[PDB]
């Protein structure tokens, strides 16, 4: 039949199981709902949405812990979002937020990021302004790493294109990972669905970005070293990112993703709402936090 | 006389929001396990098997689910609810049935202890069997605590709770052992100007009477603040700085209760298994096969 | 007499006495010689200067310790740099740098960093770029602190227009504190020529970056929340330093602040002298790395 | 008997530069005060007054200026250099004339310890006016030390240093305790195949006579590690966090000068008044109107 054209991306956020690699520390809870110092880890990508201009959102986590989410983050409505929650029963891998969330995402253009990834730095609206523009193909980020061998990894040609990628090659072209942030257009769910699964029993992200690549429509941007990408895989690294978030405030007299504060400066919520937000929570810092945003200007 | 314990890990208002939102924070992890293990690990090495837990109505099922009736570690565990955090003295008047005619251990759920010779500090504590004991621990912010004041000859002679002069930098630490008062002591307490059954008004009415000892635990120990979000990050680096040196965790209850031979070898074996691919298991397994002094 | 005009900016580096404020522990040694974490704290504002472009620096210490700074850093000429040393026997002020430095500076433009300033972050380079190229007036940057009480506190018009300048306010106007980098142009000397001790006995830079303000000469930049400027003024503020710098690098694998790795890259030396730095180093990790970078691509 | 005590703080090569490229890091802090602070408090612990330090001879003067003759602390200290690292046991043969004809102890200067009834445990080692005693302490990477192995009665059979193949996780710490025997025992040593005079090799000495009494250090204390950049950082964030909490120092010379009662409270008075503005003048001061259990 006839369709007719008159675009506006969605965003996906992966909270599943990270299964039994953190147990115990993570046997009553997921990952995802602990915090980083001072708020739950899944402000971070979802205010890493939001600066990229994403409102309408969903979230994806076990059955479990749907609830859990729930009651945290609500329908959105607050922060001038809307969200929306799927289940993921069975842990079978990233490029399955794609078929889980195919009704979600419709005939839009995506971005999926991964629930437990916390990004920081200087422009970096910026660096999403340039994924987010692009309404054809697929957008990563490459950042270095000690050890790209966790990771999906990009080589590049003596010019700088990257021209493959392998998911944790024993010997790394590069030390350049690819970020657990990725934009993608209307392609991606047929793509999805017809991946197979990989000897480990996962359908990879890995595979969805290499069709792109063969395809002559995958970006790879450069995520500097002034950047921080922090992703949490480790008791050590999860420890590391609380200390380098309380740093960070505890200098600044500012927050790291706090999602009521993002909303406030996109115009999502006015003055008005940020301090119905501030009321119940002003007796902690993080209230009086928002009410000092009602009376400041931050450059 | 047979001594039980309870732990008490109830409400924390909304002072951590929204870190603890989603999540009461004694079922957070301190580096590498949930924060209950290390209070729990606690009354394990005092030799108490016998175990309250008492949490949130909405928390009870996530306790219940974690630690199950205690079976898989030699323990017995039970499970009771607070339903409004209307003071930690609350915790007897829950756990009349299941303290009876026993001793009994109150332990905060959020409270983490380390040092030398804790199993002997618990002991001499355990084995009193009239009075009541608690440990005084000096602060930088005694005005946070239960504050006691001492004569010039080492005495206790007042109890203060949040005092805003403080009388010493001594602060009483979140771990209380009774004798059978305790039960009927809760019972005719009225609650403080701010609303709350105070466990400092029990400690008083065993002062009063001349039953409660005071233990100094010593600067050589720490007992880990885990009130904010700062202290909770130094709690977490703490306790990894000791385990990354040593290559022992820190209030792990399985090893706890295969050195009080409360399992045996075989059963450790099969409690390392499910998480034989992590760190966790993997310590398990290695405690089956060396000699740890 | 007659001049003529055929312009070259010089560093200075403050590296002189925080006097008795961090006693017992900067006893035996300076600060700015201090580790954080894997480094001499002052290769991090050595490291700055190289990276605004400026070969030849001054380091201005006390008369005790210059021997220690000449020792790690020599004439400079191992780094493709060429660095002078003057002393300060006695602690009288930031703007004394500038008398201390006269002859140094001669008639060129000149740029202060203070030796225990640590900065971090994207597109740092293009920051210190746009101070760099104004060849009139003075160039500042302001960063939101929690306790602009104790810095040199900038006030805004609602324009966004600096307006004035305090030192150390009870009552701060702004929660913008004037950071440790300061670019100046020929006028700066003959301005702390005639400045007079504060109260507290100290010539200060405030005043000299006044008097540019009183001018219409001052330009202050904001340097964004997405950077991190750490000063290292408590025990606990040069640990939190410390850990930071540590999570990077060993995120990363690239470091912080590495002299012969900007030199490197700036092409002020080549592979060959690079791999001579690197040989008496070869069996620790610095050594190591500097090695890895000759046959690294890093964007 | 007397016993003497060393430190020996001498260069660690070019391991951790170049950090430690324009000063030896054992005059670089540990959160608020020198490295060598941490040691010097473990000698006074054990009651030691008459000490010898051993440094680069660079770095002496720095050492000289920094702590002085020690009479400020009711000390008696003295320099000493080791011109090459050739072996720990080199402290001995410098040391030689210093230690005479008494009793002795021997702690690294990048050493530090914290734990209960640490006075105690130095206490027994130190009144064993025969023989040696050495402390062994169970860690992750045995192979970066002197290894231990034990019976299975508990006994310490022998000593390794840096094997290939750890017979045991438990490493002797850096803290000796030596009678009259170890100058002439040291004396006789030859270099190790890594061409160093071993005190390992002194260890066994005593070990194959029967005289090394090997305490084990419980897991309740810490042995903290300085011989990384890492270690180092968590170091300094472990006596933060200590500190922080307690409002108490960890090994504050001045401090367990003044409760070992070798300076009164009119020379504390003094100590404190320079540094009087910052936070260690300020702790000093509130020692002379607090009791400290
Ligand atoms: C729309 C204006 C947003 C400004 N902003 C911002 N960019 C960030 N950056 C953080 C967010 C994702 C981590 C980088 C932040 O944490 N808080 C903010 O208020
Ligand atoms: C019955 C033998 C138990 C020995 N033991 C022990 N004492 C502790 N320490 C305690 C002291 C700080 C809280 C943990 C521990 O964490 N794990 C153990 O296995
Ligand atoms: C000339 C190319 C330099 C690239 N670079 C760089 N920009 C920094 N940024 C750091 C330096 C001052 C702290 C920000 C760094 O630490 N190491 C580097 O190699
Ligand atoms: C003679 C009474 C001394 C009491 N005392 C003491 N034991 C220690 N602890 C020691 C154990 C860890 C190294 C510091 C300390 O740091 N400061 C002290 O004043
Ligand atoms: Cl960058
Ligand atoms: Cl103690
Ligand atoms: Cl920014
Ligand atoms: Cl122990």
């Amino acid at each position: 039949h006839h369709h007719h054209h008159h675009m506006k991306r969605k965003g996906i956020i992966l909270a599943g199981g990270s299964g039994t690699r953190l147990h115990p520390a993570t046997l009553a809870i997921s990952k995802q709902l602990l915090p980083v110092y001072d708020k739950p880890m899944i402000y971070y990508p979802l205010s890493t949405l939001m600066l990229a201009g994403i409102r309408e959102i969903l979230i994806i986590s076990t059955p479990q812990d749907t609830p859990r989410f729930q009651q945290l983050l609500g329908d959105g409505s607050n922060w001038g979002l809307d969200l929306q929650y799927a289940v993921q029963p069975s842990p079978d891998g990233l490029a399955q937020a794609f078929l889980i969330g195919e009704s979600f995402i419709g005939n839009d253009l995506s971005a999926l990021v991964l629930g437990d990834n916390l990004y920081y730095g200087h422009d970096f609206h910026e660096l999403l302004g340039s994924a987010s523009q692009r309404q054809t193909g697929a957008s990563v980020f490459a950042y270095h790493v000690l050890d790209p061998e966790r990771y999906g990894v990009v080589e590049f040609d003596q010019g700088g294109k990257a021209i493959s990628l392998e998911e944790k090659p024993l010997e790394p072209k590069s030390n350049y990972a690819v970020t657990g942030l990725y934009f993608y257009d209307q392609q991606v769910v047929d793509i999805a669905r017809d991946l197979k699964p990989s000897p480990r029993g996962e359908l990879e992200i890995t595979d969805v970005n290499r069709a792109y690549l063969e395809r002559g429509q995958l970006s790879v941007e450069i995520m500097g070293r002034g950047y921080a990408w922090l992703d949490t895989g480790t008791h050590d690294s999860l420890l590391e990112a609380g200390q380098f978030i309380a740093t960070l405030e505890n200098r600044q007299g500012l927050k790291v993703a706090c999602p009521e504060e993002i909303a406030y400066r996109q115009k999502w919520i006015d003055a008005a709402q940020l301090e119905k937000l501030a009321a119940p929570l002003a007796k902690n810092g993080y209230g009086q936090y928002l009410k000092r945003l009602l009376t400041e200007t931050v450059y």
